[PDB]
């Protein structure tokens, strides 16, 4: 109504009811909105988000709608602290997700998640939008078992600069390629490559990429051409894939269009 843009939420139409979190932007709260409709709130810290920056980019976000992409309902920023609305995810964060060990997922349900990750970044790709910090941290579970694809792009607004570049002590250096650490060139074959140590991390249970590195350590293996190796739940075939994404030539890395086609093989040749 009065006083807001299509990309603003009124925060008086939000109901909380449980504390999900805190992140490196603060607080993540469940609630409803209008009463009946379930969201997530992340109510973000003073300080730590290039607000304005991001305020006009999350007018692009509201627009980018996939299945397996966490959707952005809207912001609250007549404010202090702001608020982002999202889509909520009952079965919360993939990395937790996949470190219970009660679930015993079959490697049916582990390629699938997979299927559901590349899904939304073949949409982000055809948009020529980068997430730019791919990870299973950055991706949530519903109660329906499905994988979403959550925070895209959110990385460029974060204000502490340790997070910022590779300089920095919190830089994500295990999901990234030789040329962003070397040179920072981010691109299309940077998400692809994390893509492929997400895949890694899905098929290890939620194990830490390099578990036994430093982040200085990884940067050289990596450098040196060495890559990860094959978790004991992947078939040779989703190996395959999962390597293909680490070529150190970032134009013979395939696209996500690539990647879901052969992920729709094995998924046929391995049902
Ligand atoms: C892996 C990184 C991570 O944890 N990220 C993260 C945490 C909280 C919220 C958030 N955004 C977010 N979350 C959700 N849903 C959701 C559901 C369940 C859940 O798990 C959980 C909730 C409360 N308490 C605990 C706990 O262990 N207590 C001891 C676990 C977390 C989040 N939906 C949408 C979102 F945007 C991301």
């Amino acid at each position: 109504g009065l006083g807001y843009g299509s990309w603003e939420i009124d925060p008086k139409d939000l109901t909380f009811l449980k504390e999900l979190g805190t992140g490196q932007f603060g607080v993540v709260k469940y609630g409803k909105w209008r009463g009946q409709y379930d969201v997530a709130i992340k109510m973000i810290k003073e300080g730590s988000m290039s607000e304005d920056e991001f305020i006009e980019e999350a007018k692009v976000m509201m627009n980018l709608s996939h299945e397996k992409l966490v959707q952005l309902y809207g912001v609250c920023t007549k404010q202090r602290p702001i608020f982002i609305i999202t889509e909520y995810m009952a079965n919360g964060c993939l990395l937790n997700y996949l470190r219970e060990m009660r679930h015993r997922f079959q490697t049916q349900q582990l390629l699938e998640m997979c299927k559901d990750v590349c899904e939304a970044m073949e949409y982000l790709e055809s948009k020529q939008f980068l997430h730019r910090d791919l990870a299973a941290r950055n991706c949530l579970v519903n109660d329906q078992g499905v994988v979403k694809v959550s925070d895209f792009g959110l990385s460029r607004y974060v204000l502490d600069d340790e997070y910022t570049s590779s300089v920095g002590s919190k830089f994500p250096v295990r999901w990234s390629p030789p040329e962003v650490l070397m040179y920072s060139k981010f691109s299309s074959k940077s998400d692809i490559w994390a893509f492929g140590v997400l895949m890694w991390e899905i098929y290890s249970l939620g194990k830490m990429p390099y578990e036994r590195f430093t982040n200085s350590e990884t940067a050289e293996h990596i450098a040196q051409g060495l890559r990860l190796y094959r978790p004991h739940l992947a078939s040779e075939k989703v190996y395959t894939i999962m390597y293909s994404c680490w070529h150190e030539k970032a134009d013979e890395r395939p696209t996500f269009k690539i990647l879901l086609s052969n992920i729709l093989d094995v998924m046929d040749e391995e049902s």
